[PDB]
């Protein structure tokens, strides 16, 4: 662990975290749909959709133990309530043990199956239940069909959303904010979905740690915090971790991922996490996180209508990814495999002693680089970053980064974008989309961009001087530093944030987490 | 006070003020009109109208105590000259001793009562006749009717306009600018005007004094040089005075004033001067001055077409009108009050140290902030001065800063803002702009706007998500801290500079002065 | 009614008008709280707050005829709840008589005194209850204080926020039924009933304008808009006049003519009036901004933030007028006469449109040299305001979308008033005040006038200099006013619900009460 330096004594020293969330103390019962449902304390809310029928009518189709609740909810009442998705409606009565009891549902529309956008409005809807009502349990009977993927993730996406992320508030705490204690599921064939629940439990945390880094801001979360953070959750989980400083890096020749950082009042600090499993490693894996803990775009300031430099402490969201998924690894305690993660961490920033647009610097493979634009940073660090994930030995690189805006011209808010060197590797990738529901699409590395990155003087230029598809043209820089090892690389510019809500996603933890348990 | 740093050592380390101007040196003289007057010497001009009779004919209708000026200055042969406002003419003739004499008027309209704003017309074409010509004497005929607070402003404009700021000049100074030894003036019932001359002179020094400090570049006037400055006018004035430097400002967790100024490499200095009357104390007043000596906007860059960056040395402007005050107020000695002049000075600069859109700081209330431009650094500064003031147990809070351009949008280059949280304050001020002659238009706080200013994160944002009235969402951000005492903004960043003549207008002194010294006097006089 | 003009046989040929709408069906009561609640039937909504608490619990006071829904609103179930402004929680549940009733509560904060914004909260809190009910009555117990003309304005806001305007969808919701019975219990109840239908012709009148400003402009055209006020002028009785192209040559309104040349639509003036059957005492002239579609001209809307897809809204003025004359013409306000003004075309480019530094010349003689053509409405009113002066009237109000400039000077929620006359000045404030339309005072400084001296022309359309864009705009409107008390009120920032997507209707209860209570009465 380092100090973090300060410019005044204010200044914060560390990430506020939040480990023991209100979330792990909710004890969760999973309940066979069969044997009924006993309707007591708290909200008991029915998932019910009507295929074929727009806006059809609700009917609970579960058995329920109570006769006054079988009463209230049989289909004369439900016949004047719709399954519109999203809709939903309270009930008010008293059970048969003269108690009163609440009681509800959820519309889940008329499509069998929900995509992973229709179950997210699904939790909305119930998470808008949960708050504004001092509830000690909730309980969800399940009468529509979801596999073992889309039960795990409605948890997680349950979790996440009901979580409220209150460390920077200190005057202005929602003082009725209270959560239950108690999670109800009924669900058709119960056995085979509790295996699911602490899988959620793990996803959720890894997922809202990597908010809780996005979120905080680059004063709080900075490459020296940031590193400090990345020890502590290895100590936690018994990983081994080494943060390497500028004088190994010099040591290293990392010279573009340096230069970034010249301008910061940060040292650069590169963090190395390694999961080894118990037995023998039958497969390598580096997993690569873009971390710029703030992108002002150094003297290619982000200076543009709409270029958001008030958003860009998300810079480092393809870190956050890596470190949750180092979360969920850890926990979770897979076999037969040895994963390094991986991020070369700085802050881009404007000064004296800041690189400039035309710098030529030389990369840790020999590469000589001329530069184009200071906010094209994320790629000359993960340049390095690669060079050394490839001189690990690894079977598989995969990195994550908020790389270009162009993602949002292309796949927009919702879809990231893979783009690789190997089809086997992407392919196991859009998999691991398909099993986390974190969706992901594929999209070219198109050769013929790559004569725009001829230097005149360089080895290299940094960025193309005539092709905007800037997603490819950065895919094309990157593969210039994986020589012969299996390469994707996961754009999530477009889905890090969360513009409607205004916080982070938490994006890509899953998918990799996936991605290495499925292998 | 505390050492100025300095990148080379052709860095200056202090602010250039002249304390000493040649106005102080002009020796006043006001006569009553019905004794007629003597044209002896230098210029005399004639303050004339005609009520009622648009570009109406001139016509002289003091006593002349000359035969042959008298003669000059008949109807027929003023006939040719209207009265258009601003208009002026300049006459040559002998005098009953056979010395050349200098005669002229200006025209001041048709419409008997004078605005400020016409008022300045008439000072500016006097002025004109002063430049470009060696006079050791004006003389001022007031043939126009004008309360004492106007013949007040005439004074005070008229030596304002006049001074001219050579501070910076080198191989350039003016070799022909030479300045009258007397000033010779003319007005019915005289002796009810002599008081204002003499309180003309120091509201005229504290507004070129605000002048001064805010033309000074900021290389010149940096958060050290200028609150080395207020100390020493707290020393010249007897004044109390004290300056908060970083570890004092620390203690006190001004983490939003602390902030702003991270980039700079002057550090923040808290400017708190005081005067407190002899005998018992009524009422207790803080002013507040914004005081950022240069705004560059940080890291959210004043880079857009039209946001004058190479203006924003006036940045201070807020707390120069409050050093300015000081001068009149410790100067003139108001009984029963006590008065806090506040400034949290600082400089809004880019830096690998500066602090950074999307930061979470710390205000000395406890209020956690989302920084969501660094170019909204001016109620960040005022937030933590704010909360210092209230901690003074005053009775009113008064703050004053060049904060929201909006202002150009809605009341213009003529007239300040003034947004409050109570309405008594709210027409003290209004009542001391009209005695002051410094327009300022009553605007709302309007609180449907506050929602937009919730954060997901923080307590507050500091800038609105959705509203463009960004006067109002400021004043909004600045009443979140101030708990329970009476208090009022003023939005002088239209105001501050005149663009037309190239230099600031000093402008809040008087008003702010004003409202001091209409408190100091209890309503029935 | 002059016929529309068509480019295709496609184009629309009138705007399509609701008159009769499901809001003119509730029946309403009003009873007073003091006698406990009824709430045997439909949805009942207390509005509820927490003084002293902030966001404290819920805890309803009053009396029900119903031990189901008594014991639903008990303490210990209703703390589970927050006041929070405009937080609402509703439940539905079967009555002594099992019959399935809702109840619930809206949020009304812990500061006693609500304002206009803090019950348009409330309100959208309820519509949201509303949207997805299908129960035939709702019931609102006001547990809360609010005076005769705030009653009145939640009634108003009720009606115009739950209306949904489906002109222009080709289907028909599944999710709602609109209520057949409103049921209103608060203290006072019976001072409160001369409000309800008073509300009701305010909510239509302003639906009303909110119709014709949503209208996209080729509904909604200069002919198409004059035709729908000659029919509105036909149903209320009132007298009417459209002025066309040869009259307003003949009347020398070269300033209005100009904006309207580069349009497919002549121009049309309309001119409605209202004649009280008594002696009249008071005659007032209302002059709306009526441009049905401002593409700037030759000055193209092209800059980022110009919204020239909102401008159909251009004409929200105008509609402020005709949404009033519908009130006035309803309420048959005693001993004034009114004169309903608005000089409409559109503002398009062409090779026939006005360009940049034309010199034009306005019915008063005036010359204007056009610095820019998308400064048209000025240019429009200085014709509208010669003419409402030769009517010989005591008081001309204009309202229009004038500046963009009030959206940094006042923003979207208050309007901005300027004028010559201190007294009609301070009787829009009062209007203002009890038709909680809010709008704030702002100064016509002289000093600017000089930045509208021409080089060549009498007079520059705008300012060179001047950034006080809403302040210029007055000074120039001033010059068309000789010597009658005038008014000037600049709508361009609170005209459009950005967020809601729709309009507001702004001005028609703020120039009704202006017209109702202009004339003191005794
Ligand atoms: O891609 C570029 C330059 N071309 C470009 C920029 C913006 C839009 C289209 C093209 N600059 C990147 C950078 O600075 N990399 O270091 C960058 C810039 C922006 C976002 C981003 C993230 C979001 F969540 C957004 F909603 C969003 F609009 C943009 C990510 C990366
Ligand atoms: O209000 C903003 C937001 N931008 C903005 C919007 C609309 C118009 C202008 C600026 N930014 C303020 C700031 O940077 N505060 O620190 C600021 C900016 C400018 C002036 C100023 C002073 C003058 F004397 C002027 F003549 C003038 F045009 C502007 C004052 C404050
Ligand atoms: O005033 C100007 C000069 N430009 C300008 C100056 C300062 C700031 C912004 C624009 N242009 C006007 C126009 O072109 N009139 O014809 C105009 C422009 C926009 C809106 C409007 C209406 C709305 F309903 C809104 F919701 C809104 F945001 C803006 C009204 C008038
Ligand atoms: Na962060
Ligand atoms: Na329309
Ligand atoms: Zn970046
Ligand atoms: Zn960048
Ligand atoms: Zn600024
Ligand atoms: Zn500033
Ligand atoms: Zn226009
Ligand atoms: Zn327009």
């Amino acid at each position: 662990a380092s100090e973090v330096p300060q410019v005044v004594s204010l200044d914060p020293t560390s990430i506020p975290i939040e480990y023991n969330t209100p979330i792990h103390d909710i004890k969760v019962q999973v309940y066979d749909i069969k044997g009924g449902c006993n309707v007591e304390e708290g909200l008991t809310i029915f998932l019910v959709n009507n295929p074929g029928k727009e806006n059809g009518p609700v009917k609970i189709s579960s058995k329920v133990n109570d006769k006054q609740v079988s009463e209230f909810l049989k289909d004369e009442n439900m016949e004047k309530f719709n399954v519109k998705l999203g809709t939903s409606k309270h009930f008010y009565m008293f059970n048969d043990n003269k108690n009163s009891v609440a009681v509800g549902y959820v519309g889940c529309g008329s499509v069998a199956d929900l995509s992973e956008a229709d179950m997210k409005r699904v939790v909305l809807s119930l998470v808008t239940m949960l708050h504004d009502n001092k509830l000690s349990k909730l309980t969800v009977v399940f009468e529509i069909n979801v596999d073992k993927n889309l039960f795990r993730f409605f948890l997680e996406t349950l979790f996440y959303e009901y979580m409220t992320d209150e460390r920077f508030k200190s005057t202005d705490k929602n003082v009725n904010m209270e959560y239950i204690k108690h999670l109800g599921v009924y669900i058709n064939n119960a056995d085979t979905y509790k295996e699911e629940v602490e899988k959620a439990r793990v996803y959720y945390f890894g997922t809202y740690y990597a908010s809780q880094l996005i979120a905080a801001p680059s004063n709080y979360c900075n490459p020296v915090s940031l590193s400090n953070a990345a020890v502590e959750l290895a100590q936690k989980l018994n990983l081994e971790y080494k943060i390497l400083g500028v004088k190994e890096l010099e040591e290293l020749k990392m010279g573009a991922y340096l230069s970034v950082g010249k301008g910061s009042m940060y040292p650069n600090k590169f963090i190395h996490l390694t999961y080894k499993s118990k037995g023998d490693v039958k497969k390598k894996i580096a997993l690569v996180g873009k971390g710029i803990t703030f992108d002002s775009g150094g003297y290619n300031l982000k200076a543009a209508p709409g270029s958001m430099i008030d958003l860009m402490k998300f810079d480092m969201s393809g870190c956050a990814a890596v470190l949750g998924c180092a979360y969920c690894v850890g926990t979770l305690k897979p076999e037969n495999v040895e994963i390094h993660f991986l991020s070369a961490v700085c802050e881009n920033m404007v000064s004296k002693n800041s690189y400039r647009p035309g710098d030529i610097i030389t990369a840790s493979n020999g590469k000589t680089i001329e530069v184009g634009n200071t906010d094209a940073e994320g790629r000359l660090t993960l340049a390095d970053a690669l060079v050394y994930a490839e001189k690990l030995g690894v079977d598989y690189i995969v990195d994550i980064a908020t790389l270009t805006g162009a993602m949002l011209y292309s796949l927009g808010t919702s879809y990231a974008g893979v783009f690789g060197n190997n089809e086997e590797l992407i392919n196991k990738i859009l998999q691991s989309s398909k099993t986390s529901n974190e969706p992901v699409w594929w999209l070219p590395i198109i050769n013929e961009y790559r004569a725009t990155l001829n230097s005149k003087y360089a080895d290299i230029n940094q960025i193309s001087s005539s092709v905007k598809a800037s997603s490819i043209v950065a895919s094309l820089f990157l593969k210039e530093f994986v020589q012969n090892t299996a390469w994707a690389h996961i754009d999530i510019a477009g889905v890090s944030w969360n513009f409607k809500a205004r916080k982070p996603k938490g994006f890509g933890v899953r998918l990799l987490t996936e991605f290495v348990l499925n292998d």
